[PDB]
């Protein structure tokens, strides 16, 4: 099983931390906490984090609703509408926000075999200290909805409320409120190596409201964490050379490393939104020492 990355163009991929196709890559710094809970997997194929396989269920909340008298608190269902279970050792259910931030969306839901169906509009912190989805709970400040019946929470952006004010993209939320600080996360990243930066997967999480800072950066785009899952190639070395093609001319645009733990990485300083071609892909060419030294970019 040799080793592999996916065809596609950043434009044919989508960000893993957030249901939305990326739109570009960006390298930078240095003092952040860094560990994204979503988008993390082995090139190897071994998923960790909340990290799963579909892109359309990241942040997205299942299960039943009870509503305070004159917000409404959600019961956390199985992503498939099943119990939820407290146990599993993961951080929180899979698909989880990885980030602090007023995360506003809708929800729908069905009054059971009669028909009625109905939505509203809805928001939730991941702030809130009643953010608890690892006790299987979460409360939405909707806008105004039955109990017993199966409340979804679709999402759709971030908002404010003084300016780029928020999200805090790199700010974990407390998947157990008071209760205790997160379980079974994902080892935080940063380059290690001399002047690399981590080269990210960029894409915009459209605003809803306020002026929030709408920027949101994933380690690895989720079809490559659907590749590796898939493929499961072993890691022949602690770091995989991959160069960015340009299918037209044919002539490489440049080059990063993928760390078989699970980041890219970029021999570049500074800030810097990369330019690149649409028809750019990423391809392996092969493994190296943690020490082998990258062409600039």
């Amino acid at each position: 099983a040799p080793f592999t990355g996916p065809i596609l163009t950043v434009e044919e991929m989508s960000n893993s931390r957030f249901p939305i196709p990326l739109e570009k890559l960006y390298t930078g710094p240095g003092a952040f906490v860094v560990q994204p809970q979503n988008g993390r997997c082995t090139t190897d194929g071994v998923l960790l984090g909340t990290t799963q396989l579909s892109a359309v269920n990241i942040c997205t909340f299942r299960g039943d609703v009870t509503g305070v008298a004159g917000d409404y608190i959600m019961n956390l269902a199985s992503q498939n509408w099943n119990n939820y279970d407290p146990t599993e050792e993961i951080p929180a259910p899979l698909g989880t926000p990885d980030f602090v931030g007023k995360i506003q969306g809708m929800l729908t839901q069905t009054t059971r075999e009669d028909g009625s169906t109905r939505a509203h509009k809805a928001t939730v912190s991941t702030g809130s200290v009643h953010f608890t989805p690892k006790l299987g709970s979460v409360q939405y400040t909707t806008d105004t909805l039955q109990t017993g019946q199966n409340t979804k929470f679709t999402p759709v952006g971030v908002i404010q409320d003084n300016h780029q004010n928020e999200p805090g993209g790199w700010v974990l939320p407390n998947y157990s409120g008071r209760t205790g600080h997160n379980v079974h996360l994902a080892p935080a990243v940063a380059p290690t190596f001399p002047g690399e930066q981590l080269l990210f997967f960029r894409s915009t999480m459209p605003g809803c409201s306020g002026y929030p800072n709408m920027n949101l950066d994933c380690l690895l785009p989720q079809e490559w964490v659907q590749h590796f899952y898939q493929e499961a190639a072993p890691a022949q070395s602690d770091v995989a050379l991959l160069r960015f093609v340009n299918p037209d001319t044919g002539r490489v645009l440049f080059e990063c490393k993928l760390h078989k733990s699970g980041y890219v990485t970029v021999a570049h300083t500074g800030p810097h939104d990369l330019v690149i071609p649409p028809n750019g892909y990423f391809r392996f060419d092969s493994w190296v020492n943690q020490f082998y030294t990258l062409a600039p970019m």
